[PDB]
């Protein structure tokens, strides 16, 4: 499998900026949405599961056809609550049609993450919608009650290293677990709608209990009303991943400079660019702009 990115007919940096605009002013106008924390933590996890389906063994997967579209891939029960970010992007997809699927929920991605004040992730476009036989199979997504050795291995399949791992899993510290969606309930901290590295601090300084919680699932609870989840918490169980967690927790700075580094890679796997491609975009906030 050799995908080709292929810029949407005609288009340049302007046209994906109004895009991006478009995303980003809507985040700001439905701000209610799960009890005032608004789409932009939903909309990280979707632009992550469109990736995260891809294999480096047989390029099959990633956010390149935009198969999520699909009645298999939407139906996935790793996939529980996304419809709802997919259902914040279906009037900006009316308003530009020209944009591909996956380009737009990479797209979205990108838009959270920034709007949230974290890092400027560089965005490429081109990638191009393909037939629903080409949607992957229910199963590739990675399970909550594991350890360590699970979530290397695993993360081995996409391609990321012990250091691209760390940096990704520390979007946790964005939005909730959802006992309806994952069997999982709570927020990791107290900012869940600003991009920071709470994550590592909170896994660092809290005094985490393994509790069953109403699904019977086993998390780990904090006194301060914080979760981890059972691969959140392998992350210091491990000594590789532990000095990574320390080094994030002590320098905010080097994690917004790697999670962005990991996370356009994440949403590029499996697609080849054409020397004569436009170079990745890096887009204006909407503060940015003063709009
Ligand atoms: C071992 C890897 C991972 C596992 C097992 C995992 C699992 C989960 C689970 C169980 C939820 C709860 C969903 C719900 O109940 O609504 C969740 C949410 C979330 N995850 Fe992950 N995750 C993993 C990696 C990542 C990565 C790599 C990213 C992003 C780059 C990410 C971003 C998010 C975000 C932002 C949410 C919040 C969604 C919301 O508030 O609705 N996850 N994760």
């Amino acid at each position: 499998l050799v995908h080709v990115a292929s810029v949407e007919k005609g288009r340049s940096y302007e046209d994906f900026q109004k895009v991006y605009n478009a995303i980003a002013l809507k985040l700001r106008e439905d701000d209610e949405y799960d009890n005032y924390i608004g789409y932009g933590p939903v909309l990280v996890r979707l632009a992550w599961h469109i990736s995260g389906t891809w294999d480096k063994h047989d390029n099959t997967g990633g956010s390149y056809g935009g198969t999520y579209r699909f009645k298999k891939e939407f139906n996935d029960p790793s996939n529980a609550g996304l419809q709802n970010g997919f259902k914040f992007l279906e009037p900006i997809h009316k308003e530009f049609p020209w944009i591909s699927s996956g380009d737009l929920f990479s797209l979205g991605g990108v838009t959270a993450v920034q709007e949230m004040q974290g890092p400027k992730i560089p965005w490429r476009c081109g990638r191009v919608d393909t037939p629903e036989d080409t949607t992957p199979d229910n199963g590739r997504l990675p399970d909550a009650d594991k350890d360590a050795g699970y979530v290397r291995t695993f993360f081995q399949r996409l391609n990321m290293n012990d250091r691209e791992v760390v940096a990704l899993m520390g979007a946790h510290a964005l939005g909730k677990t959802h006992l309806k969606n994952s069997g999982y309930e709570g927020p990791g901290g107290a900012a869940n709608n600003v991009f920071t590295n709470e994550f590592y601090l909170n896994l660092l300084n809290e005094d985490w209990k393994l509790e069953k919680n109403d699904a019977n699932n086993e998390q780990w609870d904090s006194k301060s009303g914080y979760m981890m989840l059972p691969t959140d918490y392998s992350l210091i169980q491990d000594p590789k991943y532990l000095s990574i967690v320390k080094e994030y927790a002590n320098d905010q700075d080097k994690f917004f400079k790697d999670f962005s580094k990991a996370f356009e890679k994440l949403l590029e796997d499996g697609i080849t660019f054409p020397k004569d491609a436009p170079s990745p975009f890096i887009f204006k906030t909407l503060e940015e702009q003063g709009l």
